[PDB]
């Protein structure tokens, strides 16, 4: 059922703002930071919302005139796409595939630039959407570096030690517009999803879910991401996406989700719901120390072998007819 | 045609004498070793039939009786198949494979013994065929040592330095009887392939044909054998077997056929021919020096990869699953 916000102020959200899809999924937990089956989840990495560690607390005011006043002039990435579905490419990566126009163009700019786009987009009734997704370096204004400073560093860098975690590699800052969807993809490093302003509904997959979830060749700019598009799954290329079971939960300003590494996550805004923020951090996670193996590691295993035969062959156009030989009439 | 043996013996061999099948053939060609293009073909790592070399010279007197007088009693390794296949399995994998009977079952003797079981079966008219193959060491008798000597070390070694081929690992003998198959597989080692008694019917393929012939898997313990029964070819298992040209030729006393590395040999004594008599010398390739690659490392690599997961995943019988979720909707 949709939460209760203090004092009556009404539903923070209902039904009717989230997308249908063709598979059922089950609850995360929402915790507190002191209850011990929190701490029992993501050392067993689960996932698990939080919803009292504080984590980002001075970032709860925050709204776009706060930042456009405190942010300062700095430059600041912003994807672009016709539609809802914010497909991430990799560039790097582009040269391995020819046949591939993206559907969703970068452009970097100013902090009142993309506040601009914004709203010019809405009094225009517009279909285009954008999202601002920034590595938080230097560039920020004052008040911005204040408010970071008073982020729950406490509790974040002792959770780090406990789960023998290695170092923060970044801190993305995430600022869309209601009705983004973020389609599924899974990532190498622990994260904390950090919700400030807006509601964000997250659907996640675990890694033993890799055969109903069809991620795109490793060599390919989509590499990590489901092929499967949940508004028009095609079950005929991706028969066992019929099995997806996965895990749901709405997180909203003060929740912190554990995405374990690994889970696939599939993240939307909610419709008629304004713009998000969202702050996440990503930790490598602890080193190899055993048998049975674990789905994930499995994970890492057919990531190698991929990226292996690219680089034996000298050309990643050839590991898929090399697989099919070495399969058919042999494994399959 | 086949060829006439001198002072109008009359024909070698008649047609008659080989098994049908379902694949087209081209011929080998039979050269003399002085020829240029023999060694042109030995370093392109192309099959030849080199008429001339003298290679075995002394073993070419060789039949039952000398050997039996002459070889010592010492023990011979002795393979035993109710059927004119005979499937050569490796006995340390049989670990990795429980629901597999070998249908080929080996025993050790004395030469006597072979040949009194030889004589025997031939008496009784039986279906059970026979064939001695035995890694030639010390035991050997006085006069068999000397014919040994006398082969030519002269031509073999400097073959081995054109090449710059590691060194001789094997000496086998092989003694079998009429109708005898070796059902097709390849070696990772060049072979020199000398006849002495009797006439061999050698079919070869080359490694780009690995898709036409369906290995084993790696881990089984039929690896480097085709899956595919030549007698009653499984079009529905194995499709591109329709597609499979092979090279053919017959050998007979005083012939050495090169099989490269890596090219597949499927090999047949003829039918109501008598016994049979080869020796082979194998030799470890040239090491590794460059793309386009050829289809041989390609082999190499497929090997590779199939040896690397069974030892990630601690088990066998894993590889084919996870090759599957590998491709499945990815690359296939
Ligand atoms: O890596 C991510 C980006 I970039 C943007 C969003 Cl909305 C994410 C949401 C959940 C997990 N990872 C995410
Ligand atoms: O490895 C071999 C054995 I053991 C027995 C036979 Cl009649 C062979 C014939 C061709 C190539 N290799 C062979
Ligand atoms: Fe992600
Ligand atoms: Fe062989």
């Amino acid at each position: 059922e949709p939460r209760e916000e203090a004092g009556a102020l009404g539903p923070a959200w209902d039904e009717s703002q989230l997308r249908s899809y063709s598979f059922p999924t089950r609850p995360i937990p929402r915790l507190s930071q002191s209850d011990p089956r929190a701490e029992e989840l993501i050392e067993n990495e689960e996932p698990v919302v939080l919803t009292d560690t504080n984590l980002v607390y001075p970032a709860l005011k925050w709204d776009l005139e706060y930042l456009q006043e405190n942010i300062g002039n700095g430059d600041f990435s912003v994807y672009s796409a016709s539609t809802h579905k914010f497909l991430y490419y990799d560039e790097k990566k582009m040269a391995n595939f020819q046949n591939f126009k993206p559907r969703s163009n970068r452009e970097e700019m100013k902090f009142h630039e993309f506040v601009e786009k914004l709203q010019d987009i809405q009094q225009r009734g517009g279909e285009e959407r954008l999202y601002l997704q920034q590595t938080l370096n230097d560039t920020v204004g004052r008040k911005i570096v204040m408010d970071f400073l008073g982020f729950n560093w406490n509790w974040i860098n002792k959770q780090q030690g406990k789960r023998g975690w290695g170092q923060l590699t970044s801190n993305l800052l995430l600022i869309g517009m209601e009705g983004n969807v973020t389609p599924a993809h899974y990532d190498e490093q622990q994260n904390f999803f950090a919700q400030i302003k807006g509601y964000k509904r997250c659907i996640l997959f675990p890694p033993d879910q890799f055969e109903c979830l069809y991620p795109y060749p490793v060599h390919h700019p989509c590499d990590r991401q489901s092929q499967v598009d949940f508004d028009n799954p095609d079950y005929e290329r991706f028969p066992n996406f019929q099995n997806v079971v996965g895990y749901e939960t709405v997180v909203g300003p003060g929740d912190v989700l554990y995405i374990p590494m690994y889970w696939w996550h599939h993240i939307e805004s909610l419709l008629n719901g304004g713009i998000t923020i969202t702050v996440n951090f990503w930790y490598k996670g602890a080193p190899t120390p055993e048998y049975p193996l674990k789905a994930h590691q499995k994970v890492a295993i057919m990531r190698n072998i991929e990226k292996m035969l690219g680089e034996a062959l000298g050309n990643p156009q050839e590991v898929g007819p090399l697989l099919n030989t070495m399969i058919k009439g042999r494994y399959n």
